[PDB]
């Protein structure tokens, strides 16, 4: 490579894969299991808008906090559910599902959330049918952390520092991607992104 | 791989980088000073142009091009309308500005208004000036603010250029019909 | 050979001749060559036992201190010999010696002590006949000092400390042949070594 000079005299540069350990350190850490979801901000803001943007009616919830579906104490799994079920006037009732899937170091969130079609729900109360609606579409939100691949020096207890490390990145990745002022679009129907001149 | 290095690393970062693209091509100084003199100089009688400002001929906004211009058309008293282009070209970290503009014969345009008989004139030549900046090989260490810095430094390294090509009294010749330079005693 | 981390990058670790002196000082330089041999330990412990060890029985000496035999002051020799003769109560006097040898660096001191038939001589002594016993076999002890082959380097001085390094490498070897207790078996007709376990 490149010439410079050492004490020897002119010396060429050179690199090395010499003394760099990657060895990895299997994922086999059990985690621990939330005994249920707690879905408190969007429920505060579905009850702010009065559960209906547009013509997007959403239900009410059983609970702001998702009790496990498929999640028994002490009995490991990689594969985990939490869900209740929205109500409301002239609605069939649908369920709101929250899923938790941790395999190899990978930790994926995944919560979906139903709606209903608020011009066929009006049209039913205007002219006093008596028929109810399905729910119509959802919409989903996910997040992954990708965790995988601890090297074999790292302490137990610097694994914990590990964790905040990564919980610390999702608060700024979630921050990230609602960040922009609330009167101009951001999220739903996106095509593409403009960031703005000045 | 990871590999530790001893000694000076040359990793250059890919010249994959967009760059703002003007909307509009300002030519304010050229044309004022063509309104100074006339547009006549000697036996060369330049065009009026459409505007100070080009507008764009063959760039759409939001579609990547790596070559462009602008473009307006000079027009004139017993000429043949003629345009003026602004080319600049982008490609491997290498941006290039290049500005032509045409001119006609004073003597035939002259001799023509002088005989009042109905013949026009086509351009006989031009007079050009390419700018170039060769802006690729950028390290791996730099991240956007630092190129931003570099941005800069190559725009004072470009003004520095051209006050070093127009540099000299007005007094004496310095650009065209050049043959070689020399420099003074004292 | 092997492979280290210098700072111009990783570097092979090399073993060289380079910059080691081994030239010799030749072995030219006179040594003090005693007047006489003193035998007193020995002779002390002879006088202990009264002169008899089981069959062995021993000569008196003439003197503790051995006269030289064919050294003589102001001639340099690289051989010299000290002895006396043991006399005896019904025995032949018969010679006890001491032998230096100086050669090229190596100085080599040799004892022989002769001893005769007990059961011969008490059986002179009790059937009262005239005879007397000539010596019946000898013990001998050797002391080497292998001190050829001095640095070039070694000062005049510092060859005297060289001296007193080998006479303690001496003292050292001497106590290292006779330690044992003396409640064990440790010298006269060895077969092998065992040393105990406890």
């Amino acid at each position: 490579g490149q010439l410079y000079m050492g004490q020897q005299g002119p010396v060429q540069s050179s690199r090395t894969t010499f003394g760099v350990n990657p060895d990895r350190q299997a994922n086999a850490r059990p985690v621990y299991l939330a005994p249920a979801a707690p879905m408190e901000n969007t429920y505060t803001y579905l009850g702010s808008i009065q559960f209906a943007a547009g013509r997007h009616i959403f239900g009410e919830p059983a609970s702001n906090v998702l009790p496990p579906q498929n999640i028994v104490p002490g009995v490991p799994t990689k594969h985990g559910e939490y869900v209740t079920t929205n109500t409301g006037d002239r609605l069939m009732a649908s369920s709101t599902t929250v899923t938790r899937d941790v395999s190899n170091g990978r930790t994926k969130v995944s919560i979906d959330i139903p709606y209903y079609d608020r011009n066929a729900v009006e049209t039913l109360k205007a002219s006093a049918i008596p028929g109810a609606v399905a729910p119509v579409g959802s919409f989903k939100v996910n997040v992954e952390v990708l965790g995988g691949g601890v090297l074999t020096g790292t302490d137990a207890n610097a694994q914990f520092a590990l964790d905040e490390l990564l919980s610390n990145m999702l608060m700024d990745a979630a921050r990230i991607a609602q960040d922009g002022p609330k009167n101009t679009a951001r999220l739903v129907a996106a095509s593409h992104g403009v960031m703005p001149q000045a």
